[PDB]
């Protein structure tokens, strides 16, 4: 019904795959955006500084015991890594000797359960890449999840057609078909909600708040805080964010713009902030500068969201059954193996830019030891040393002797970029970076058995023809360590 022709092709071969309407008529908004110029860029001269929030270090009332027990945690688990070389769902990475991501993740629902509210729901968004792996795995180690998985615990993100960037239509990939898919991004979340029923489902059964986080961030949990300041304050969504670190790169920064407040009674002058996300990929390519400035963006998304689901439910129903998120046109090509494969965009959402959508709407500052991302391998590198510690209720956060700050952890990704490279680096064993402001790996290197690294520490191999292997015990203090 008024489509251009490439829209309507994918429309027809979204139809034809029995993609779920919802999902179709997301993604079509996207193609139309699209179609007329978008890219999800938002330039620096578009947005401001957001320089007050409320922080979580101010609450002490915890919500009363209905909301709680209302409030479901889901965890993402639909993307891949790749930049880490992996090809199966990250969660699986051992983060401690013998426990995985969904370790801790199945640990923390179990302490909730024992010590909260017994019956606390808790879901998984998987993607079809992810599913079989973290269903095994529970099956395997957490039969009380797998027991409920296909009933409760799984969301089945979508796919959507990759097209070509000549035309907009729907790439083909003769020979591999399913490489014509993508994932939309995790701001799917709130379209897999909706189109599979699950939303309406949740709400039926009482639920009216969800805790969303990054199956990578296992210092993300259910604060009782929180959801009473949610209640006090009316808010529909909260965004969690952190004070902006140098090792924060990959990932999305909260800003504001200005609006005008209903009308002109009364006086016309008078304006609210409008808060919105600004991923990586939104921040136009010659002007990262913008982006990577850290006081200038020093609000970090965290993506530990929180949100009411009969206000998320009321708002898609009332938008065409949609929530009609920015989209972010990424680049690829069709197999992103191939770079002689044809070219094209993969639309996506991020679900933190639900900011936008909602009046109610706001963000909290929240400490570090909430945030323990897992982006590259010199992030698993810190969370797998000793600077990380295991909470009582299974949270992995900072060691107080940091004070609140991570390592700073700086690896050669001609060597560590991919798992093979890094776990090389560390087969020996992992070094005490506890005490390590900031350790930098340079061309080829090992780690010893013993090692323990205190202060600014470089090690760097010129030969790299060569492992520059560290010796066991050996201890690096405010130095650079060379062949
Ligand atoms: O289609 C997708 C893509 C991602 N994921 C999952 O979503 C989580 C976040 O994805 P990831 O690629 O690791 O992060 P980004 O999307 O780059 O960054 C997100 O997480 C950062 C904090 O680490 C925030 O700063 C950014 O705003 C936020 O969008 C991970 O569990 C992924 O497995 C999905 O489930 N499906
Ligand atoms: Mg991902």
């Amino acid at each position: 019904k008024s489509l251009s022709a490439a829209a309507q092709a994918c429309v027809k071969k979204m139809r034809d795959a029995k993609v779920n309407e919802a999902c179709i008529r997301t993604f079509i908004a996207q193609h139309v955006m699209v179609s007329k110029g978008e890219t999800g860029s938002i330039p620096d001269s578009a947005i401001m500084p957001v320089d007050s929030l409320d922080a979580l270090d101010s609450l002490t009332i915890e919500c009363d015991n209905a909301v709680l027990q209302s409030t479901v945690v889901l965890k993402l688990n639909g993307g891949l890594g790749t930049g880490m070389g992996l090809c199966d769902a990250k969660t699986l990475l051992e983060v401690k000797d013998g426990k995985t991501f969904l370790d801790f993740t199945a640990l923390q629902v179990q302490y909730l359960r024992q010590h909260c509210s017994e019956h606390l729901r808790f879901m998984l968004m998987d993607s079809f890449n992810t599913s079989a792996s973290t269903k095994s795995f529970l099956k395997a180690r957490y039969p009380w999840l797998y027991q409920v998985f296909d009933s409760e615990v799984e969301l089945m993100q979508n796919q959507v057609p990759k097209i070509l960037q000549d035309t907009l239509e729907p790439a083909a990939w003769a020979e591999n078909p399913a490489y014509e898919w993508a994932p939309p991004g995790h701001g799917d979340i709130y379209t897999a909600l909706y189109g599979s029923g699950k939303l309406q489902e949740l709400v039926e059964q009482g639920y009216r708040y969800m805790f969303v986080s990054n199956g990578d961030n296992l210092g993300a949990t259910i604060d009782k805080r929180v959801l009473a300041y949610m209640e006090k304050e009316k808010i529909d969504f909260l965004m969690e964010v952190c004070r902006r670190t140098e090792s924060d790169k990959k990932g999305g920064h909260l800003a504001r713009q200005t609006v005008y407040v209903k009308g002109k009674d009364g006086q016309p002058d008078a304006e609210k902030r409008v808060l919105l996300l600004r991923e990586s990929a939104q921040c136009p390519k010659a002007d990262m500068e913008s982006f990577q400035d850290i006081n200038k963006y020093s609000f970090f998304n965290t993506n530990n969201l929180w949100i009411r689901l009969p206000v998320l439910l009321e708002t898609m129903q009332e938008h065409g059954g949609t929530l009609p998120l920015p989209v972010i046109r990424n680049e690829k090509t069709v197999d992103s193996s191939n770079s002689a494969s044809p070219k094209v965009y993969q639309l996506e959402t991020a679900m933190g830019a639900a900011i936008a959508m909602f009046e109610s709407a706001s963000a909290i500052v929240v400490p570090r030891s909430r945030f323990a991302p897992v982006k590259t391998c010199a992030d698993l590198l810190a969370l797998r040393s000793d600077a990380y510690v295991v909470t009582d209720d299974f949270r992995l956060v900072l060691d107080d002797r940091c004070h609140g700050h991570p390592p700073v952890v700086d690896l050669d990704s001609a060597h560590y970029k991919m798992m093979n490279g890094f776990e090389k680096l560390v087969q020996h064993g992992v070094p005490s970076l506890v005490e390590c402001k900031r350790v930098t790996v340079k061309g080829l290197v090992q780690f010893g058995a013993g090692n323990v690294l205190t202060g600014t520490v470089t090690i760097e191999n010129t030969d790299s023809a060569s492992a520059f292997v560290i010796p066991d015990g050996a201890k690096l203090n405010d130095t650079t360590a060379s062949p």
